[PDB]
C-alpha cells in the first residue's frame, strides 16, 4: 500500500526547499532511508494524484527514482521518495563542470534513456523531462524523476502553452502549440536534456523569451554542438528535435543507438 502512516517518518534533516515546499532526508520504518518532500495545499490536485497510485505505484526500473507512497493524514501531505544522495542533475553538472569525460556525459544520458525507454513501453508519458528533474544516486547513477507530475500541477501559468511560465524550452512544436503530449514529445525533451548534460549544465536558449524560442524552433533553428558532444551525438540530438513527432527515433530505438555509441 502506497499511503504512509506520519508514526512510519522520522525527519532526520531539511535538504532544501522545492518548488511546492520542503525537502527533506529521513527514514521510512522497517523500510529505507528517503527523500520527503511536503507539498504546499493548493499546488496540486491531491484527489487526482491519489486516485493513479495503485497503477502508478506498480512502475519499477533501476533508472527511475522510486516513490515509495505518500504521507496524506494531515494538510500538507508528503512524498516518500527513494533518497538520491547528489541531488538533481542540473547542480551537479553545474558544479562538477571541467570535471566530466564525455563517455560519463554519454553514460548520463543512456540512464536517462533506459529509463524513458521503461515509461515509453509502459505508456507513461513524462511532459516535463529536463536535467532539473533527473536525480544523481550512488556510483552517478542517473534517475529520471517526477513524470507525469504537470497533470497534478495547479499553476496554470506552467501548465498551459500559454502560460507565462511555460517550460517552452523543453516543449516539441506540438507541445508548445497544442499540448500534444507523447513519448516522442517527451524524445523532444530528452534531446534537450542531451544538451544539457553535454554543456555541462548550461541552461538552453538562455538569450531567448518563450515567443523567441517558438519562433527560432518553428524557423528551423536548433541548439548549437556543445563542444563535448561529437558530431555523432550531435546527429542523435537533432533526430530528437524533428519537427514532425513521427520522424523523431522512439526511445527504444535511441538505446540501442546511443548504447552502440558508447560501447564503439
Ligand atoms: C504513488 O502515487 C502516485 C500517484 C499518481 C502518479 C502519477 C504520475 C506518476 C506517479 N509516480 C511518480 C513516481 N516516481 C517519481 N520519482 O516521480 C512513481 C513511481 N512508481 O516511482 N509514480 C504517480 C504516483
Ligand atoms: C533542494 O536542495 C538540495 C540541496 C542539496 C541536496 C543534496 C543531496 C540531495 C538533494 N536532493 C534530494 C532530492 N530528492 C531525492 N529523491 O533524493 C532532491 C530533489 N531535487 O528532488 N534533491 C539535495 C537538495
Amino acid at each position: 500500500k502506497w499511503v504512509i502512516d506520519p508514526s512510519e517518518l522520522t525527519f532526520v534533516q531539511e535538504i532544501g526547499s522545492g518548488q511546492f515546499g520542503l525537502v527533506h532526508l529521513g527514514y521510512w520504518l522497517n523500510k529505507d532511508k528517503v527523500a520527503i518532500k511536503t507539498i504546499r495545499e493548493g499546488a496540486m490536485s491531491e484527489e487526482d494524484f491519489i486516485e493513479e497510485a495503485e497503477v502508478m505505484m506498480k512502475l519499477s526500473h533501476p533508472k527511475l527514482v522510486q516513490l515509495y507512497g505518500v504521507c496524506l493524514e494531515q494538510a500538507p501531505i508528503c512524498l516518500v521518495f527513494e533518497f538520491m544522495e547528489h541531488g538533481c542533475l542540473s547542480d551537479y553538472l553545474r558544479t562538477q563542470r571541467g570535471l566530466f569525460a564525455a563517455e560519463t556525459l554519454l553514460g548520463m544520458c543512456l540512464d536517462v534513456c533506459e529509463g524513458m525507454a521503461y515509461l515509453e513501453e509502459a505508456c507513461v508519458i513524462h511532459r516535463d523531462l529536463a536535467a532539473r528533474n533527473c536525480l544523481v544516486g550512488e556510483n552517478q547513477v542517473i534517475k529520471v524523476s517526477d513524470f507525469g507530475m504537470t497533470r497534478f500541477v495547479l499553476d496554470d501559468q506552467y501548465t498551459s502553452s500559454t502560460g507565462t511560465k511555460f517550460p517552452v524550452k523543453w516543449a516539441s512544436p506540438e507541445v508548445f502549440s497544442f499540448s500534444r503530449y507523447s513519448s516522442k514529445s517527451d524524445v523532444w525533451s530528452f534531446g534537450v536534456l542531451m544538451w544539457e548534460v553535454f554543456s555541462e549544465g548550461k541552461i538552453p536558449y538562455e538569450n531567448r523569451s518563450n515567443s523567441e524560442v517558438v519562433e527560432d524552433i518553428s524557423t528551423g533553428f536548433r541548439l548549437y554542438k556543445p563542444r563535448l558532444a561529437s558530431t555523432h551525438v550531435y546527429q542523435i540530438m537533432n533526430h530528437c528535435w524533428r519537427e514532425r513527432p513521427e520522424d523523431r527515433p522512439a526511445f527504444s530505438r535511441l538505446l540501442r543507438q546511443l548504447a552502440e555509441i558508447a560501447e564503439s
